[PDB]
Parts: C-alpha cells; sequence; structure tokens
C-alpha cells in the first residue's frame, strides 16, 4: 500500500532552528480554521507554524534516540471552537544519517582451533553492531579486518575467523592474540570499533 | 478532507541544486523494487534519488510560471518489470516566496468629486496588481499611500481616494493631480509602483 499520511525530517540537522518538518493540508476553506495538532512531542518539538499547516522542528533530532512520533492533525474554527474535520493520524518519520560506527559486543572474545588444522578452518565469530538504520543504504552495513595477526587468521565480512595457514603448531604458539577492526560500508569507525581475540591451538 | 498525496517544494531556492522535494512510500516488500515516477516534468525537472523513494529537482522553480506538477508514482521489481502496487497519483505544489511587487499597469486614472464635498466623499478606485499567491501570508495583499497631494485626498489600502478637505474649490481649482505608490503588505516595491490621479471637481 501506499502510505501518504507521513513527513520526514533528518536527523542531527545542525543549521539554525527551528527546522522545516512538512505541510499539512485540509480541503475546508474557512479562514477562520486553524491547524492543531497532538501526540507524540506535538507542541513541544514540533510546532505548527501557520497558517498554511507547517510544521516545524524546535530540537535538533536523533533517531539513534527516538526514529518516528504519531501525531494527530485537526482543524479547528477559532471562532467557536468547532471541530471542522474528522482528526487525522500520522507519522513524523527521522530519517537516518550514517553518524554511528560499528561497535564490537565484547571486549575480548575467545576462541580455539586444532594445531595443523587445514587452511580456512572456521575458528569462532566476532560480532560489531552499528546502531544506525539497517534499512538505508548502507548505514549499518558492517564489515572486518584483522588489523594484528592477519599472517595467521583471516576474517570473513560476518566476523567468521578462519586460519590463514595449514602450518598453524601450537609447539611454535599456543594462543595467538589478534586484533579486529570494524567499520561500515560508508567508511565510519572506530573505537569501540576494535577488539581483542585470543585463539587457543588445541593439541 | 485531509490531503496527504501532495509533496511541497519552494519556488526560487537558491542553494545548489539538486533539492529535495520530498519522499515516496510503498509498504512493499522487495527487496528488489524501484520507485518509479510519470507525469508534469517527472524524470526532467523531478527525479527519484534511490533507493528510498526520495525525489529531487534539477531546476529553480517559479511559481508564478507553473504552481502545481500531477505526478504518478510506480514501484516496479527489477528483476522481471513487474509492477508491485496500483499506481498512486500525487501532486508537487510550488510553495510562493513573496518576490512579486504591486504593479500599476495603467499608470494614469480620472476621477471627479463635487466640489465643497464634506470630508471622506469617494473619489475613484485605483488598483495595482501583485502577481504572488493571494492565500499565502500577505504576499498579494495591496497596500496604498499618497506620495503627492496629501492636503488634498487620501486613499485607503483598498485604492480607495477621498476627499481630507471639504473646501475643495472648483472656482480656485477644479482639477488635482495625486500620485499613488503601491507596495505589498510586507513592503516589497519596484519599478512600476507609482500611478497619477487626475481628480477634477464638478458642479
Ligand atoms: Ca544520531
Ligand atoms: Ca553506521
Ligand atoms: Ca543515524
Ligand atoms: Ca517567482
Ligand atoms: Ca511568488
Ligand atoms: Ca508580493
Amino acid at each position: 500500500d501506499w502510505i501518504w499520511n507521513r513527513m520526514h525530517i533528518r536527523e542531527e540537522i545542525d543549521s539554525p532552528l527551528p527546522h522545516h518538518v512538512g505541510k499539512l493540508t485540509s480541503s475546508v476553506g474557512n479562514k477562520n480554521a486553524m491547524y492543531i495538532i497532538e501526540g507524540e512531542s506535538a507542541n513541544t518539538i514540533f510546532k505548527v507554524q501557520g497558517y498554511d499547516g507547517d510544521i516545524y522542528a524546535f530540537e535538533r533530532l536523533d533517531r539513534e534516540k527516538k526514529a518516528e512520533y504519531e501525531l494527530t492533525a485537526h482543524i479547528i474554527d477559532r471562532r467557536n471552537n468547532r471541530s471542522l474535520e474528522p482528526p487525522s493520524k500520522f507519522i513524523i518519520k527521522v530519517s537516518d544519517i550514517n553518524d554511528n560506527a560499528p561497535i564490537f559486543v565484547q571486549k575480548i572474545f575467545n576462541g580455539s582451533v586444532p594445531e595443523m588444522s587445514r587452511l580456512g578452518t572456521s575458528v569462532t565469530k566476532v560480532t560489531a553492531e552499528d546502531a544506525d538504520d539497517p534499512t538505508v543504504a548502507g548505514h549499518a552495513t558492517v564489515t572486518y579486518q584483522i588489523i594484528k595477526g592477519n599472517e595467521y587468521f583471516t576474517v570473513d565480512d560476518s566476523g567468521v575467523i578462519f586460519t590463514a595457514r595449514a602450518d598453524l603448531d601450537r609447539e611454535s604458539q599456543s594462543a595467538y592474540e589478534i586484533i579486529v577492526k570494524a567499520k561500515d560500508a560508508l567508511g565510519l569507525t572506530g573505537e569501540s570499533s576494535t577488539a581483542t581475540v585470543i585463539i587457543r591451538l588445541t593439541d
């Protein structure tokens, strides 16, 4: 279905308040009429600025705090306070910007793998989460790199760590401490965007 | 009735092209669908910019040239070119700015009034035309001032000229030339802003 009862405003707008959100339109043509709103942050963050039905935002918004607001519109005869229309529900949607980097879910991950496993043996999985909107182009798309120990292990872009060599010998080294870094597809990183993986070689 | 199938963009936008108009929303689905538009200046002035159904304008607009544009939106599966919704009609409205001053096309008006008429006697009506939108915030509200001949006549903000004295005497002076200035209520005046009124006393 087509969804038309929506307004959209970008988060984190850094030009001077207030900021234009969108415009209400009722077909009545009583010019004693006024647009009135109620609902989530109606008349605090979002205010009508008239007489045309324009709604403005009076705070900078963070989609990661609240991503949308449910409001209801009216239109009122200011002579007699009569409601001229049925009220109309709508949503003000806060449009995502890429303002978060992926952050690992743990400071230290642990795994193990038998010594002398074939090249490309899966060891363990690391995970970083990006607080941006995962339905927007790439904003919460996470990619991974090993930045210390990449000669010994590789990582795929799901965070899966694999042996990078077929000759890992427990006698030479029984525990690797490797450093992983995460970074969203638009390049945003990072700290808490690194972590450590302790990988023990088993006998 | 509430009219939700609308977008609005201000005319005579001075910042870098291109300029955000609004956003289409289908509750569909893919994951493989694309927003496609047709209609007045679709795909030349107005283009979808992807992938969330945002429309942008690629020219500056003049409401006085064209005030609105009828378009139809589609949502199409990229794979097989199947439509995924019935099309939806919508209008892109161009929001007025105050960029026109009242213009006198007729620059000489003629009126008459009996000599020795009382103060406040109606003489004639002058009219200047303002090309902006009469439904928006004073933009085409015309006001008038007398800038020559104030001692003898007044003008109201509807352009009606009145006697300013009860002793206008046909034997002493049978004809006056006053000059009227028009400007809109927001102060905009320009090159065609004055007219002469030739007033003759009768009896
Ligand atoms: Ca944010
Ligand atoms: Ca991100
Ligand atoms: Ca964000
Ligand atoms: Ca214009
Ligand atoms: Ca205009
Ligand atoms: Ca004007």
